[PDB]
């Protein structure tokens, strides 16, 4: 099994009027991934190009290897799409966020074959997402491979799963891994041989069977548990296809063995112990270059929250790319998954969230690191849309026996609303503090939910505020300012962490990210409420804010670097570190010691001239400076 | 090469959860053809279902005749379709009123295969139509069946054509014929047999060649013309693929020698004659049952329109039964078809406009009914004209024996750039029903004239409610039956008096359901039709036309549904193509009058209970009247 | 040139500086950017590409040398002596008709150069410059109008001089090979052609059709010249109105008697589609004949003796 790389040069439009018949000359050349809605979905307006777009590219058979089947592979195609070969519609999916595969040995005719691919993100009752804050960027957004198998082969028809389902059970010590295999034309006399190896590649266990037996149990004798950032330990698990001496096809996974409970009083539970589960939600998109994400995007994203020190990452609204998740399995981190159901039921979108669950489930049911699927976000923005809930949470228990199901509920919706009743757990998307209301009432609002049902394990799915390169000595909801976010964290932090209860709470959201609807604060077509910037390139001070609290890297952060000049003759000037004691250096003599059991740490301090600021714990520094002046400067004002 | 009818017994449900994995046992049975918008999409109130529907079947590997290659064959599924074979998908589709094909051989793999259809009719911006005056009826309304063929074979494959083209040329008392063939999977050892036939089955030309060369130009020796209503005349081409001595499939086709051209001044020409264009427009649905129409209703709808004496249907606003137009062929009606692109250009509709038009181009260029391909209708109701340039030169560029036309809606600007797209421009003019005065049609279509001389303009639309409401003072939305027969009249007497105008088409020949509308006291329905929508009842206005076009002599009383009458004396139209008419009230005449118009305006006493007779020559017409104190406010919709 | 120059040639209008060397062989006219001077707007004929400039400023640039071109000039008149600049280009490119071709592409300014003094409201003239070869041995195509009525006693491959299309009354340079860069020009001498008054000549020896579409649609809102050796079931053949071919049986090998059945043979297939020189006439790249520097296939003489 060879697997082709298809990403190189595509000739792209939006404007074509049909299916090209021979190979454009005056189209846009892109390498994928690729997203046509890269600038303008990020700038405001509600106005990126949705519609009907075109990649045509050739295949010639003289750089293919010998294989008997052909297969197309699309990782990702936003949001609907059609391929034709030679002319001739071949496969149609509906589903941006999905591997969809289609055996296109047959139209493979000639020597050079033009294999077009229509990508469409319009506007319809149908496909799911089409109400949301985000942009539906369309586009070849995730890599196109080429599969050359042999005419027996694992199954890659079976709604784009690898063709291998690995399930570990946990018994004392050791470990019971069933492993599960689907096989596409496969003859009676082959055989299935299954090994599972070490993370050093050492095989530990190892069977055969004929090819019409597809299952298969493996001992794992004194399993590494998976164990979150502890020891986030992966076995992987391979079935080899093989017709008399020979292996003609091969598929493998990585996997990982591991328990957990969601406890409605103690939070999560992982391997028997309690793992409290704190952390962030993350888009699949970037400054640029729209949701067309090269590995190092997804490699620096998850870096960025590794030092942060999330335990969780909640992966809305939607399918993300196998890689981020393989990231998240090799990394420790517990994952929510779920489905692009959000902010209205579309009552024809019903057949689109069974097919995209069904995807979301199978391509993705082996990796360690995900515990919950996520039905719907949101959805109550009646009796169609809890039967729409029923179908799901029954057919998602219906094909994995090993996780819970959980949905992400809007902050107005009646806690006595029927739908809560249906997954197994659930979580609520709260702004107290942001979209009015007050910061202290997050807490408090949790704890009366609980009181209500004490049964129901009840997370925090979305919370946040918004923060741009604005400033201010008197923070307040909705001036936008570095410094109102930064006490909105240090306040929900001091609630939520402190309530074992809540068994997982993600800050809305890590990054600031792409909705091209969005018409505020001072930069359109972005939400702002990351800790990090669209770009990657600035971490926020409220970033700083979670590090102190959940990294164990030593560190010690200045607050407020970007907000130089103030009026104030005595200012305040906030640190936060993980460390026990800071002290505050004010052009080189000391404005005091402070010791922050929150890690908050509060310095009050003279603003003459030009100062230097330089805070001290143990062996690690940090530097900043402040300057006095008569007039606030207008430029850290929203107004 | 065997045809197999699949229409029979599918499991059916609106509730679209997911493809099912076995034969369902609590679905609902329908035999197609289908709609399940039969009934809530023509009752009013736009709330028909729209939505994804799923239909079950199986396929059974014993009841096929053995053959190399199954294909299924949807010959209208609306809107949008979606074909599994075992829960595998083969095949999806994008345009509810064409014919499509897939090949699925390779998936008939159990003994009994489980075939499922996902139809859907919803709302969204890239499928015409999404914005029009009809109800978009979801459902396999038109016949499904398995085609199976030889491992060679004619394309089934080609947007859902026949496989074979014909193209007639005259010159002379004779005519030439070429005859295109496409082939799948042919070999080069094989061989085609042309034929062309007499319409009483006789062999006039026939010649051999090699699969390899699939045109063929046979001769017609002394060709009968196709004339119209004339001498609607047929001939049928049939090509044979032929392994040895063996014909291993063969495909055939009717097709008609005619030359017609859209003269300016002259309106519509027909193998050097003037011949010209006067007729109605034709919904493919009918009460009762949507859009899911069989056979005899197709041939009753035909015969309706031929006794009017229509020589011209305008086929709106979309592809019809191929059925449909064998009729028109075998009538000689001369068509004017088109795709859907209607009211209002999407943006993201371009490829939708594109298939459609390829698909009707291919699938109906032997029909030589079909003189007209009309691009839009009302689309102003650049993007926009770089998709008429589109379409304009695609069509030009597929068949060089048809002009292509439009349909504007009434106030666009005359001077608008996209009607210089077109070989051929029409209107849709309500003057007298939608504001206006009916005598404002003539003098308004004589401007265009004026501003474009070259131009050939037709009337694509005209029209006026009517439903049963009587009246002695007939106004414009009164929705009385009397209205609408004035309304006729007068457009007859403006319209069928100015050659210029190359073709008139009634809006519309029957009622036909629109859900959106929700007026005239019956909703669900627009009610601008000569005859209702079950087909039942003619209105008086079907008459006036008649006596204008109908060669078969005949005496029609107007207002048999109008009986009480509170007046003395009162107004009696007969419509008669013959020169004379006189009326009795209970035997004594009325009055003997002349009308070279054909519209016959007497006044009569109304006393007691009165019996009419009008009388022309042999022919007689009968209906009653009677003298009332008060207006019989069951006359009268408000 | 600030100044009006001193040691230049002078010359008067019509002129073009190939009426020699490019009427003599071996394809080495001089072929590049040339400049006119004169003290003090309309042009009739500057092939192939220019530039106007008044008192040292650009005013307008034009591509096509066959046709009428203006520049209001009114504001830059601004001195009582006006330096007018005229720098003409013949070069070779990718992007102006005609490049490949068997006639010279005699440069200058070989038609004249009018000033037009209008009344501030006036019938319009910047639209496009909207209201046999024209060449001769020894002048180039710096005809003379006593040159036209001798030749009077098919009009390719290009805009004649509208005087000479009167002495008829009482299509473009997009030749031979298809120059993708070339559309816009096509268009703008299209559009030019058409509004102060053939789509190709054997233009095959889909970006080519989309450019005869673009062409065709334009116009109509016609007719093409086509190659002896083309395919008669070539698509683009069922673009233009009307089309009709070039043969040379006879004298390109083969023999004289082909032509007759051959166009035949076309009839039969399109039974609905309707289906050189007069005078000898400058091509520098011919070196055939003894004579080299000319196309012979003319009735009469270069000189018109
Ligand atoms: C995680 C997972 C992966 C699966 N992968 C495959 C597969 O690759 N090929 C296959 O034929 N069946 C596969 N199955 C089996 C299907 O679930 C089975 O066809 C089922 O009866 C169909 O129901 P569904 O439409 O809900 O998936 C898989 C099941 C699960 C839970
Ligand atoms: C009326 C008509 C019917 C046609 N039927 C077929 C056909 O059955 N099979 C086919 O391959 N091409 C058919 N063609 C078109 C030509 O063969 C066409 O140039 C080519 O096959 C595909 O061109 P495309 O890119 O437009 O699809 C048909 C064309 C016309 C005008
Ligand atoms: C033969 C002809 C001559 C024209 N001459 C002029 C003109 O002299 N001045 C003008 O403003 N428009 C003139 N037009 C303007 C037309 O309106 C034009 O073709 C079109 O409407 C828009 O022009 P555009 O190319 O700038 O978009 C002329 C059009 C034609 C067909
Ligand atoms: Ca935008
Ligand atoms: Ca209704
Ligand atoms: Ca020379």
């Amino acid at each position: 099994r060879e697997v082709i790389n298809f990403n190189t040069k595509w000739a792209f439009t939006k404007e074509a009027t049909e299916v090209p018949k021979e190979m454009p000359e005056k189209w846009y050349w892109v390498t994928l991934p690729h997203s046509w809605n890269e600038i303008d979905g990020q700038d405001g307006g509600n106005d990126y190009y949705r519609g009907t777009c075109y990649y045509a590219k050739q295949l010639k058979k003289s750089e293919l290897p010998e294989a008997d089947c052909y297969y197309l592979e699309l990782r990702g195609a936003n949001a609907s799409a059609d391929v034709y070969v030679n002319g001739k519609a071949v496969a149609h999916h509906d589903g941006g966020y999905s591997t969809w595969r289609v055996d296109i040995t047959k139209e493979l005719t000639e020597e050079e074959n033009l294999i077009v691919i229509a990508v469409e993100n319009g506007v319809n009752d149908r496909v799911y997402p089409q109400n949301a804050d985000f942009t539906f960027y369309g586009g070849l957004y995730r890599d196109v491979n080429i599969i050359a198998v042999n005419k027996s082969h694992f199954d890659l028809d079976y709604y784009g799963g690898p063709g291998i389902k690995v399930t570990p059970e946990i018994k004392g010590a050791d470990a019971s891994v069933e492993v599960e295999v689907f096989l596409t034309n496969a003859a009676a006399d082959q055989k299935l041989v299954y090994t599972v190896k070490d993370a050093e590649g050492k095989e530990v266990a190892k069977t055969e069977t004929a090819a019409g037996e597809t299952k298969a149990v493996l001992s794992i004798p004194a399993v590494h548990l998976w164990n979150g950032k502890k020891d986030p330990y992966l076995y992987t698990a391979e079935v080899a296809l093989v017709s008399g001496e020979e292996a003609v096809d091969a598929v493998s996974t990585r996997f990982g063995c591991r328990t957990f409970e969601i406890d409605p009083e103690r939070g999560f539970i992982l391997n028997g112990e309690e793992y409290p589960l704190r952390g962030v939600s993350r888009h699949q998109d970037r400054w640029g270059i729209g949701n067309a994400l090269l590995p190092e995007h997804h490699r620096e994203d998850i870096d960025l929250i590794c030092e942060l020190g999330a335990t969780t990452i909640r992966l809305a609204h939607y399918q993300h790319d196998q890689y981020f998740y393989d990231l998240c399995d090799e990394r420790g981190l517990v994952i929510w998954a779920e489905i692009p159901y959000i902010s209205s039921h579309m009552p024809n979108g019903r057949e689109n969230t069974i097919s995209q669950m069904k995807e979301l489930v199978v391509q993705n049911y082996n990796h360690p690191s995900i515990v919950v699927w996520g039905l719907s976000n949101e959805i109550t923005m009646d009796e169609d849309l809890l039967e729409n809930h029923r179908i799901l949470n029954d057919m998602v228990h219906e094909m994995d026996h090993t996780r819970l199901t959980t949905i992400a509920v809007v902050s107005m919706c009646d806690i006595h609303d029927p739908y809560i009743q249906i997954p197994d757990v659930i979580s609520y998307n709260h702004y107290f503090g942001w979209y009015g209301g007050d910061v202290s009432m997050n807490g408090p609002w949790m704890d009366n939910f609980h009181k209500e049902f004490p049964n129901i394990p009840l997370g925090m799915s979305e919370y946040g505020c918004e923060a741009l390169n604005w400033h201010t000595s008197d923070p307040k909801q909705g001036d936008y300012t570095e410094e109102y976010q930064a006490y909105y964290h240090e306040e929900m932090i001091k609630q939520l962490f402190t309530r074992k209860y809540i068994w997982a709470t993600h800050v809305w959201n890590m990054f600031d990210f792409g909705a091209d609807a969005r018409n505020e604060g001072g930069e359109n077509g972005q939400n702002h409420k990351g800790l990090v910037t669209f770009d990657r390139k600035y971490k926020k001070d409220s970033f700083y804010a979670y590090k102190a609290w959940l990294s164990d890297e030593p560190f010690v952060h200045l607050c407020g670097k970007r907000y130089v000049d103030r009026v104030e003759d005595t200012t305040k000037v906030t640190v936060y570190s993980n460390l026990p004691e800071v002290e505050l250096f004010v052009n080189g003599k000391s404005a005091g010691k402070l010791q922050a059991e929150d890690h908050f740490f509060h310095f009050e301090v003279p603003n003459v001239g030009e100062s230097t600021l330089v805070a001290v714990a143990g062996e690690y520094k940090d530097e900043s400076h402040i300057r006095k002046v008569d007039t606030f400067n207008e430029e850290y004002s929203l107004k």
